[PDB]
């Protein structure tokens, strides 16, 4: 409403003037406006001349000649006056009161004004820094924001107002030059000494009359001041026309947003209609930096940045602080778009997980928190620019780079020399893209464990090797088929390693070099019978022995050979018979005997004092040995998926058991002999109402009153 | 009138401003609660910008 232009503005005090003049013309018109006549009669020394009239006829005459014999336009100059600026406050009066771009302004305008309003745009127009508001014009700002895409989605750069403003300029115009073309043809027609010459004669008997009019000297000399005005009023509306073709696009005050943008450093602005702007643009330029400013989504992306600063509170993170091994956060999974503030004010944290946000950035105020040092950096792309990676250079160990691709690892982080462990799932790279992975991990001299899972590698780097620190390696999830024999030797501090989901027939023979290797993992593998044991005996530390997934369907007489095993998984291969030379490595504690196909234990189980638990499910046994009774540290009697019958009194024997599993048997005796129960309380996949219905103070006393 | 307009103007005076903001923002309580660490009396102004 106060958007008009300055020549809007002379319409409107030029418009009441006009309409002033009129309604002085109108009442000196009526209550003074007369004609005085008295006929021609030719066409001591001075004496008046007389006539035989009346004044009765006077009046008469009057009417007569004041009627027919002078000009209509002198007559009814106020009204054509009145009525004609009236067709003027209607030109503007009613451009402005159409009813649906009036909503397309008065919309605009509620939004102009707020978005004059906005002390947040004092704080972004104002200026790595800081600075913490308050809540509520955040929501001020939301939903201001909203409606700003509200008014882009009702708009479009729209053409009532430029062709409806057009429409009603042009026709301003056009009235104008009409109307002084007759005004002017029509004021030398205004006299004020006029000659009558009337049907009379027969009741007053003459034929023409001198008739003065007294008033034409008035009327003429403020139609001249009239026709002034109006020619003063149309030609600054001439003046409104030369800048509609000279100076006015559709798109030419959006590039004064972004040419200003550009000079405002917020460059990339998007833009609603300009010409409505380019109103605004003429009101003032400040007005439309405010706008403009606003309307840039680094801005808003600040602001709602800021939002996700003061709502994540303490209360909300203090009851996501404690898992699995340790105080371990969350915004894996979660899609966060930044990350709160109050990240780096809880202290208790000690791994952090991120996956999916966009935060490139971290605040380098996030060394308050001492206590962090294993850090999942997945789904993102954090690379911080900021002075806190010296900060985290002397503080973390821990890296999780997961299922990421090739563009998004993020290159200036990895210069912290005290990282230790690296988690590189998602490499997807071949010899070009192995590049990509620039040697500057080369640096970081302490690391220990490398985890190079979940890609499509063949081959492993040649910068792979160098690091002799390395003592874990998994190279697991790939199309393994080839390995450099050098470069296993060379990191000979290699002490497990890891082949999970390789396309190995079979295993590298230079493993036995790497004499400092302890635990062996051989999942998913095409292995048939192995490679010798005299090789493995080479391999002096062996203690760890992971045989997964495979389809080796016999194993060698040197199992006798390793003293050191402890750890034995034999789970899921094709396995039938048990060799007999199992009872030579005592020091085995966990036998895995699972996933085979599996007749009867030999009594080499009973010389295997050290063997704790025992996992023969998935096989079909029938009777179990009486050796059971010497495997007296056993806790985990893993019996499941068998064909199964019974117990002895051995059960009583075992001091720690304390599970027990029958997954799938016969199971038909249920034996009182578990009532000789002296620690155990679940025999986990034995739990049937049978066995808890057989033994009533046993199970029921000695279980169900232990629990 | 005037005298309002450059007595605001004045830089000093905002910088006496924020600084006074800072003074009962930062008060006697809270490095009460900021005293005694790790050897010795060591206050932080360690890591707060």
């Amino acid at each position: 409403r106060i958007l008009k232009p300055w020549w809007d503005v002379f319409t409107d005090y030029i418009s009441i003037v006009m309409l002033m003049i009129a309604v002085f013309g109108g009442t000196l018109q009526v209550t003074q406006d007369k004609m005085i006549c008295l006929p021609c009669k030719w066409v001591t020394g001075p004496t008046g001349i007389k006539y035989d009239l009346d004044r009765h006829q006077y009046n008469y005459v009057d009417a007569v000649c004041y009627e027919n014999r002078l000009h209509w336009f002198a007559k009814y100059f106020p009204y054509l006056v009145l009525l004609h600026t009236l067709i003027f406050l209607a030109c503007s009066n009613f451009w402005f009161k159409f009813p649906r771009t009036s909503s397309k302004l008065e919309h605009f305008v509620s939004i102009l004004l707020k978005c004059f309003d906005s002390p947040w745009t004092t704080r972004a127009l104002s200026e790595s820094e800081t600075g913490v508001l308050d809540k509520k014009e955040g929501e001020q700002a939301k939903a201001l924001f909203e409606k700003v895409k509200k008014f882009r989605t009702h708009v479009e750069e729209g053409d009532i107002v430029y062709r409806l403003y057009m429409r009603q300029t042009i026709i301003k115009v056009i009235k104008f030059i009409l109307i002084i073309c007759y005004t002017v043809y029509y004021v030398h027609n205004i006299k004020f000494d006029v000659d009558c010459t009337v049907d009379i004669e027969s009741l007053t008997g003459y034929r023409t009359y001198r008739c003065a009019h007294p008033l034409a000297t008035l009327f003429k000399i403020l139609a001249s001041f009239y026709i002034s005005l109006v020619i003063f009023y149309g030609l600054i509306c001439m003046y409104t026309l030369w800048w509609m073709l000279r100076r006015s696009l559709k798109k030419y005050s959006f590039e004064s947003i972004r040419e200003e943008s550009s000079y405002s450093d917020i460059p990339d602005v998007k833009n609603d209609f300009a010409f409505m702007l380019h109103l605004i643009d003429q009101y003032d330029p400040l007005y439309s930096k405010r706008f403009a400013v606003f309307l840039s989504e680094v801005s808003e992306n600040k602001l709602r940045q800021l939002n996700l600063n003061n709502e994540w509170t303490l209360d909300k993170l203090r009851q996501r602080l404690t898992k699995n091994a340790q105080d371990k956060l969350e915004l894996h999974l979660f899609m966060l778009s930044g990350i709160p503030d109050t990240v780096f004010d809880l202290v208790e944290l000690e791994v952090l997980k991120l996956e999916l946000i966009p935060d490139v950035t971290i605040p380098p105020s996030i060394a308050q928190l001492t206590g962090l040092k294993e850090l999942w950096l997945y789904h993102t792309a954090a690379k911080i620019e900021a002075p806190a990676l010296a900060f985290l250079r002397e503080n973390l160990r821990a890296l999780h780079i997961k299922f990421t691709d090739i563009k998004e690892i993020p290159l200036w982080i990895y210069s912290l020399k005290t990282l230790e462990e690296l988690h590189l799932t998602g490499n997807l790279s071949a010899e070009n893209n192995r590049y990509i992975v620039i040697d500057g991990l080369r640096e970081l001299k302490r690391l220990k464990v490398l985890r190079l899972k979940s890609n499509l590698s063949k081959l492993p780097q040649v910068v792979t090797d160098v690091g002799v620190h390395l003592q874990k390696l998994s190279i697991n999830n790939e199309g393994t088929k080839l390995i450099v024999l050098n470069s296993l030797k060379k990191m000979a501090n290699l002490t497990e390693l890891e082949l999970i989901r390789c396309d190995l027939e079979r295993i590298p023979h230079s493993i036995f070099s790497l004499h400092n290797l302890q635990e062996i993992d051989l999942k998913d593998n095409n292995l048939k019978t192995i490679e010798e044991i005299i090789s493995f005996q080479h391999l002096h530390r062996l203690t760890c022995l992971k045989l997964w997934y495979n389809h080796i369907a016999y194993i060698p007489i040197q199992i006798g050979n390793l003293t050191n095993l402890e750890r034995l998984y034999l789970n899921r291969n094709k396995i039938e018979k048990i060799p007999t030379q199992l009872f030579y490595c005592r020091k085995l504690r966990y036998l895995d005997l699972s996933h085979n196909n599996l007749t009867f234990l030999p009594a080499d189980i009973g010389l295997l004092q050290n063997l704790q638990n025992l996992a023969i499910t998935a096989n079909r046994i029938e009777t179990l040995p009486p050796e059971l009774f010497q495997c007296r540290k056993l806790r985990a009697l893993h019996l499941g998926n068998n064909v199964l019958q019974s117990l002895p009194s051995r059960v009583g024997e075992l001091t720690n058991l304390t599970q027990i599993e029958l997954r799938g048997n016969r199971l038909e005796c249920l034996p009182v002999e578990l009532g000789e129960c002296p620690l155990l309380k679940r025999s986990g996949l034995v739990v049937e109402e049978d066995l808890f219905n057989t033994l009533p103070p046993e199970v029921k006393e000695r279980l169900w009153r232990a629990d």
